[PDB]
């Protein structure tokens, strides 16, 4: 699993 949250 890999995730990036760019607010």
């Amino acid at each position: 699993y890999s995730n990036q949250n760019n607010f």
